[PDB]
C-alpha cells in the first residue's frame, strides 16, 4: 500500500471544533440527520414503555398501552421536510412526478376510504396557528401559574391573539426563544391530533388519547368469538425507500392546516437540535423538543399506516365495524385477506408489508405487543400484555435507580393483575404457545408476580 504524505491541522481552540460540528449538521438538515435523534427516540419508547403510554406532554394529544417490544424508531419527519424542500425548489420533474402520481392516489385512498370531506375546506382556510393562550398554559402545567404571567410578558403576548411567528423564528433560526418555541410546537401536535379525529370516519380510531381501558371497552363491543381481524405489518417496511410515503404524509399535512410557514418553522425548529450534537453529556437529556419531534414523527406514521390500509383494502377499510391505528400497528376487524387484496399490496410495496389474517379465540390478532384474547367467563374481548416479550425485556441490563425501578414494578404489578385474571391465564398461555410455540409460560407468568409484589422482590431481576 502507497499512501500519500498525511499532514493534518486542527483549530486553535476545542470550542471552534465543537461550533463547527454543530454548524454542519445544522446547515445540511434536513438532507442528513444523526442517528442520535431515533436512537434517543428509542430510549424513550422503550423506558416509557411504548407508544400509547408515549403521552406525557403538559396537554395530551387508569394507565395506557404498555408494549415490551424494543423501538425502532425513523426520522419520518425528516424525511417529510426532505419532500418539502424538494416540492418547494426543483420545479425539474426529475421524474418526481411518478413519486408526485403515487402520492396523490395515496391521498385519494386515504380520503375515499378513511375520511369524511367534511373539514378539508375549514382546514385549507384556516391553517394551524397556536395562539397566546395555549403557549401560555403550557408554561403553566410546567413552572407554575406565575411563571407563565412573566412567560407571556417576557415575549409580549397579547391575550386572544395568535402567537406572532417574528417573536421566536428571524434570520431561519430559533432567537433565543426556545420555550416559546417548545410551546408552540407542542401546540402544533394537540391540533393537529384534534383535526386528524375530525376527518377520520368514526369507525377508525387512533389510539392517541386513549388508556388501556378505554381501548378495551372499544374491543369489548366490537369483537367477538370468531370473528376475523385482519393485520396489516408494515414494521419491516422502510419508508425512506419511498420518496412517495414522505410526499403523502407532507400532502396530508397540509390538508390538515400544515401551510408553508408552518413547515418554515418545523424545519428551523428542528434543525436546531441537530445543532445540538456536541457536547453530548453523559446521558441523553430527553428534552421537550426531543420529544415533541418524536410525537410529529409518531403521527405522520400512524397517518401513513392509515394511507396504506386504505389503499390495500379499499373499501373493507370503510365498511369494517373497527380499525385502530397507532405507530405501525393496526388491526382491523371483520376483513379477511383476498387474492385481490393481496396482490395489490404486492404490487405496490413489493413483499415488504404482510397481511395477517387473525381470529378472535384460535389465532390470536396481536397489537401492540399484546394478544387480543376473549375471557372465558364473561366471553368479552380485550387486550391482554405479551408474557413473553416482558420477559425478554427484564434482562435488559440497567444502572441503580429506584425510583425507576419502582415506576417499572407497578408497571410490571399492573401486566400481572391481567394475567391472572381467572378468564385469562389459561388463554394467555394458548396464546404464547400458538404464537411463539414455546411451552406454558404460565411458570413464567407465576415468576414475574413474585417479582411485581415488593421492591424487596423486584430487586433479584438485577441482583447484587
Ligand atoms: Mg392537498
Amino acid at each position: 500500500p502507497l499512501y500519500s504524505s498525511s499532514v493534518p491541522a486542527n483549530y486553535s481552540d476545542p470550542q471552534f471544533a465543537v461550533a463547527v460540528c454543530n454548524n454542519y449538521l445544522h446547515e445540511n438538515y434536513p438532507t442528513v440527520a444523526s442517528y442520535q435523534i431515533t436512537d434517543e427516540y428509542d430510549a424513550y419508547l422503550d423506558m416509557v414503555d411504548g407508544t400509547v403510554a408515549c403521552l406525557d406532554t403538559a396537554t395530551f394529544s387508569a394507565p395506557n398501552i404498555r408494549s415490551a417490544v424494543p423501538s425502532a424508531m425513523q426520522n419520518t419527519l425528516q424525511n417529510v421536510l426532505i419532500a418539502a424542500t424538494k416540492r418547494n425548489c426543483n420545479v425539474t420533474q426529475m421524474r418526481e412526478l411518478p413519486t408526485l402520481d403515487s402520492a396523490t392516489f395515496n391521498v385519494e385512498c386515504f380520503r375515499k376510504y378513511a375520511c369524511n370531506d367534511e373539514y378539508w375546506e375549514e382546514f385549507a382556510r384556516k391553517p394551524i396557528r397556536i395562539t397566546t393562550e395555549f403557549v401560555t398554559a403550557y408554561v403553566a402545567r410546567l413552572k407554575g401559574p406565575k411563571a407563565a404571567a412573566l412567560f407571556a410578558k417576557t415575549y409580549n403576548l397579547v391575550p386572544l391573539q395568535e402567537v406572532p411567528m417574528d417573536r421566536f423564528v428571524m434570520d431561519q433560526v430559533i432567537q433565543a426563544a426556545e420555550p416559546l418555541a417548545t410551546a408552540y410546537l407542542c401546540g402544533i401536535h394537540r391540533e393537529l391530533v384534534r383535526r386528524l379525529t375530525a376527518v377520520l370516519l368514526p369507525n377508525i380510531h387512533t389510539l392517541f388519547d386513549m388508556s388501556a381501558e378505554d381501548f378495551d371497552a372499544i374491543i369489548a363491543e366490537h369483537f367477538k368469538q370468531g370473528d376475523p381481524v385482519l393485520e396489516t405489518d408494515i414494521a419491516s417496511f422502510d419508508k425512506s425507500q419511498d420518496d412517495a410515503m414522505a410526499l403523502t404524509g407532507l400532502m396530508i399535512l397540509e390538508d390538515l392546516g400544515v401551510d408553508q410557514p408552518l413547515l418554515d418553522l418545523i424545519e428551523c425548529a428542528f434543525g436546531e437540535i441537530s445543532s445540538t450534537h456536541l457536547p453530548t453529556g453523559t446521558r441523553f437529556k430527553f428534552g421537550a423538543m426531543m420529544k415533541s419531534g418524536m410525537f410529529l414523527t409518531l403521527f405522520v406514521n400512524t397517518v401513513l399506516n392509515v394511507v396504506i390500509a386504505s389503499r390495500v383494502l379499499e373499501e373493507r377499510l370503510k365498511t369494517s365495524r373497527c380499525a385502530a391505528f397507532i405507530g405501525d400497528d393496526n388491526i382491523i376487524h371483520g376483513v379477511v385477506s383476498d387474492k385481490e387484496m393481496a396482490e395489490r399490496c404486492a404490487t405496490w410495496l413489493n413483499m415488504e408489508v404482510k397481511i395477517i389474517d387473525a381470529v378472535i379465540g384460535e389465532r390470536p390478532p396481536y397489537f401492540c405487543g399484546g394478544f387480543i384474547l376473549q375471557d372465558s367467563v364473561t366471553s368479552t374481548a380485550c387486550r391482554v400484555a405479551d408474557p413473553l416479550k416482558r420477559l425478554f425485556k427484564l434482562g435488559k441490563p440497567l444502572p441503580a435507580d429506584d425510583e425507576q425501578d419502582e415506576d417499572r414494578r407497578r408497571a410490571l404489578l399492573d401486566e400481572t393483575k391481567a394475567w391472572f385474571r381467572v378468564g385469562i391465564t389459561g388463554t394467555l398461555a394458548v396464546a404464547v404457545t400458538t404464537r411463539y410455540e414455546v411451552d406454558n409460560i404460565t411458570p413464567v407468568l407465576l415468576a414475574l408476580r413474585t417479582f411485581a409484589q415488593s421492591k424487596r422482590a423486584f430487586q433479584a431481576i438485577r441482583g447484587e
